């Protein structure tokens, strides 16, 4: 019964209501507005909750799901790259997970710059990319890893581990098994890097806004939300956090599109069922 069609219909009912309530109005005080004529939102109707925004010129949010702290963002626009790199460096980012595929990044019409697989200079920031490991996730899906070294006069140099799902499939969800493997890889990569900062006495360890995994796909609401949900279920501190809680938290803290497609929610429901985790709040 707890995972039956009736419960799933009720979950969808609650979530649909929330999406509608959170839809952005014109100049909505709840959402970050572009300062001028420069594009902020990659998609006009996929907006950035103002109160949890990371930077005034990025579509990017702090999200806490139960105890699990992350940043979810859109794929940065070309015009946003310098700010995006500064965000990554200031956060002492312990892992950057990119869920847009190589084919999507290569599609010029999508305007997704290949900012992490090659080196470059963006305003005052110089970035070096190096390839590291490759980890299979199941179903032939492969995580290609990199290190991004971000240099800028006046700032400390920061290196960021990157997990890129280069062959993330199109027009379909990855399975619960692949998602679990991806969440484990992302969390493990973050733990290793966070530990290095702790060992060096970094002040970022004490700052709730820093040391957050940064996750994006194209818009930061579909694949990204599926992964964040899986990461929260991979966190031993989150006993009794329901699927309703996790999706509501993502939506209130970023936008009402988080977990964009029913196919993505299906994966989260399957993961929850495997754990005996509730779908709904009583």
């Amino acid at each position: 019964s707890p995972y039956g069609p009736e419960a799933r219909a009720e979950l969808s009912s609650r979530l649909t209501t929330l999406r509608n309530t959170l839809a952005p109005a014109t100049n909505d005080p709840r959402y970050l507005q572009a300062c001028g004529g420069e594009k902020l939102n990659r998609f006009r109707d996929i907006q950035c909750r103002r109160q949890t925004a990371v930077r005034a010129d990025l579509n990017a949010n702090y999200i806490q799901v139960g105890n699990t702290r992350t940043i979810a963002c859109q794929y940065p626009l070309q015009s946003q790259l310098e700010s995006h790199f500064r965000m990554l460096a200031e956060n002492r980012t312990p892992v950057l997970a990119v869920l847009a595929s190589s084919s999507e990044i290569a599609n010029q019409r999508f305007g997704m710059p290949d900012y992490f697989r090659q080196s470059g200079t963006y305003g005052s920031i110089t970035v070096e990319s190096k390839m590291t490991q490759q980890v299979g996730l199941g179903d032939g899906i492969m995580a290609d890893m990199y290190t991004l070294t971000i240099r800028e006069a006046g700032q400390k140099t920061i290196s960021v581990p990157v997990v890129h799902v280069g062959n993330y499939p199109d027009q379909t969800a990855v399975s619960s098994e692949v998602t679990k493997a991806l969440a484990s890889l992302v969390d493990q990569t973050a733990e290793t890097k966070r530990n290095m900062y702790e060992s060096k006495g970094s002040s970022a360890v004490a700052d709730d806004s820093k040391l957050r995994p940064v996750i994006h796909c194209r818009a930061g609401v579909g694949r990204t939300a599926q992964l964040i949900g899986a990461m929260c279920m991979n966190d031993s501190r989150n006993s009794q956090l329901s699927v309703e809680d996790m999706v509501s938290q993502m939506r209130v803290q970023r936008n009402g599109i988080m977990v964009q497609k029913d196919e993505q929610l299906d994966v989260l429901i399957k993961l929850a069922e495997g754990q005996g985790r509730p779908l709904l709040n009583s």
